[PDB]
């Protein structure tokens, strides 16, 4: 049996996406998550919303408690976190009004708790070594990109096609992020850098989020919302164009939790777990 | 109205830059800013100074406390913050004895509070995020250059000038920093990969500073102070540095006093608040 | 007189005894060995514990670096594991390194500082060439005098390169941990020039010179990092596959190396260490 974790960002502070059936207010060993976990169903697949900042978008980026939103969507059984992350465009042809569903990533982050395990008392025992090459669960990248497609919204793969086909707004098929620490924005030098190490957005939400996933044994995947082009490069047109993004991201989430709900996922949750036991350093040293 | 903040680092840890008025040991709800903050007039301009590092410098600079002095020159009123930051140079153009109105950063500090507001009990209540394309006030940037001019010191302005007028010594009109958490200094492996990004010098310094002085709702400019090249290539020139950069801050202090400012301190002003997401 | 302290990674003579040890800063990850090379008194520190129970985020450098100091350590050899990011460093070989890139955050680097849990001074090191040179070179002869190849890439060809080698110079890039690399930062670090990837050399070097020792690190290479093929992308198991074929030629290096610097004088290299110290306090 599947269940959907999601985890809102910006736009999505207090979603509705379904009727609420039920609130947990929990906390975890890693200290509280964000705000009350919301429980319901989309069709008949169990789902879960919890708001990264907080119903209130009080909790910036570098404070919000990974660790335990995490651990609390693992705690109430959740197999999958599909995640939502507002970004700036360091290139070209993501422009506002695209989406990205990221498969890499540039981790420029600090002074967060990235990892469950370590050598003291208060985190889980053990050494956790996790491969991060390509860091996403890939079966459920392709649910979003299908779940794109199937809500009438263009999808751009560069690998295979030409530029022509890159009508926005599109979904980006690939994408890699630098994930900075924030709260501030990057100065021009530092975006100018970003992008000539061929990054496609920054943003500041998706590390350590996306690593401590893979650690819990769930399969993550993350939409990004293109708000605007960097710095490297009317107001009310903004604010318009990014109320229409969180509608397609609505409907993109929505469909992709049905199309995760009409598959099995045995193998590759016991992946997931067999993941986590074979990165445990202490353990195979022995 | 107009008040002068004046943050000195290496070289201006005991300024004197005027007569004083009053000394002030203020807390903060941050903590102690780095010492006591000396008050008085550059002719009739208000100012105030305050050493980074402390009057005997014996706080690196990942254990300054960038917050409490930049909220402690701000509730004595300053509108302004003019500091000194001393560098190594990563281009050949930046010889020792130069200086540096700087217009740009790439921050690699870590550790360090970088922000007034957050959720936490210790930080103000918001969360803001400040643009920082351009991060530096740039009125008070060109006075910086202005006031260098009037005193006779060489502007050298890559835009607009060969570089046969780069004449040493020399203020350079433009240039990037990174900012390197300290204490130690830089493999040369770091200095040719920053040189290779682009950046002009390398300080530990800059930053958080910086930040939070527009987060305050301040005008912010350094000036940085060239010492040596960097390791991808002494005590004398630098003192002649600190004799020619208190000349080019007094001299600022006036100019700054000479014009109005009502626009842009309501500009900073705005510009806070409206960076405040949670609102 | 001379003594060398060996501080030893993932998978790690005469021996006298076990020591505990309490230091200013702590406790060093595990008791020390102390024994004998020749004559050549020698100590051995483990970095991550016995049961390897102590991630490379969470490593009391200042502790285990200032232990061997106090114990009247001259020099430091370590050894590192590490991923390759270049064609030309491959499973098997080793790099005695120059110069590194740090990515590491939020661990003690320092000994000194304005805090009561460090010592009262203000410390600002010079690191352009981070390593001990005339210990670097040792190591490199050692291997010379145990048969196993080096390669210079300063002054041979890629077609004269002979695996497994023990590569003259290279650049790491040290990474904060736990995780491993993506593709992408893995491609950035390559596309920056670094040789190597790995977890644990800073703050070890920085905190050697700070305390007046000479120090040099052999990276041990146990992957291709993951900008290669899928079947080469890194994890712990492949790393602790090649760490056990490869230590035994570590050790012979390694032991090598503590006979050839206890027969030279190092009166003035010494004199030099302590006196780069007290050149670079800047408060006083
Ligand atoms: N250009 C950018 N650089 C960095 N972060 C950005 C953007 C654009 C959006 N975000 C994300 O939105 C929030 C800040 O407004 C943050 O929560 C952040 O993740
Ligand atoms: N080449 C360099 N790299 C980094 N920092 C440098 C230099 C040269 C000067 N500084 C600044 O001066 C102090 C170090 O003595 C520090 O306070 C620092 O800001
Ligand atoms: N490809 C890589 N990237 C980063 N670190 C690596 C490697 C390969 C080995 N190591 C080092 O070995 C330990 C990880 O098990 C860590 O202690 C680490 O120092």
């Amino acid at each position: 049996k599947v269940k959907v974790g999601i985890i809102g960002g910006s736009g999505f502070d207090d979603p509705n996406l379904f009727k609420k059936v039920g609130v947990r207010q929990v906390t975890t060993p890693f200290g509280k998550p964000s705000d009350t976990l919301v429980e319901g169903f989309v069709g008949d697949v169990a789902c879960v919303v919890l708001p990264r900042h907080g119903k209130g978008h009080l909790i910036p980026p570098s404070e919000v408690n990974y660790r335990a939103n995490v651990w609390a969507l693992k705690d109430l059984g959740c197999t999958h976190i599909l995640a939502t992350n507002a970004c700036g465009s360091l290139q070209e042809d993501l422009v506002p009004g695209d989406f990205v569903v990221l498969n890499q990533f540039m981790d420029k982050t600090w002074g967060r708790e990235n990892t469950f395990y370590g050598s003291k008392p208060d985190s889980l025992k053990g050494v956790l070594h996790m491969p991060m090459a390509e860091p996403f669960c890939e079966r459920t990248r392709q649910i979003l990109i299908q779940a794109a497609r199937n809500k009438s919204i263009n999808v751009y793969d560069k690998k295979t096609m030409d530029k022509s086909a890159c009508i926005h707004p599109c979904v980006h098929a690939e994408g890699s992020a630098v994930t900075i620490n924030g709260p501030r924005f990057s100065t021009r030098c530092e975006s100018f850098i970003h992008k000539a190490m061929g990054l496609d957005i920054v943003n500041m939400t998706l590390v350590p989020e996306v690593s401590l996933a893979r650690e819990a044994g769930l399969s993550y995947a993350s939409i990004a919302i293109v708000t605007d082009f960097d710095c490297w490069k009317c107001v009310d047109m903004v604010l318009e164009q990014f109320r229409k993004s969180v509608v397609h991201v609505r409907e993109i989430l929505l469909e992709a939790v049905a199309l995760i709900g009409a598959e099995d996922w045995t193998k590759t949750i016991e992946a997931n777990k067999a993941l986590v036991m074979s990165s445990r350093l202490d353990l195979l040293h022995q």
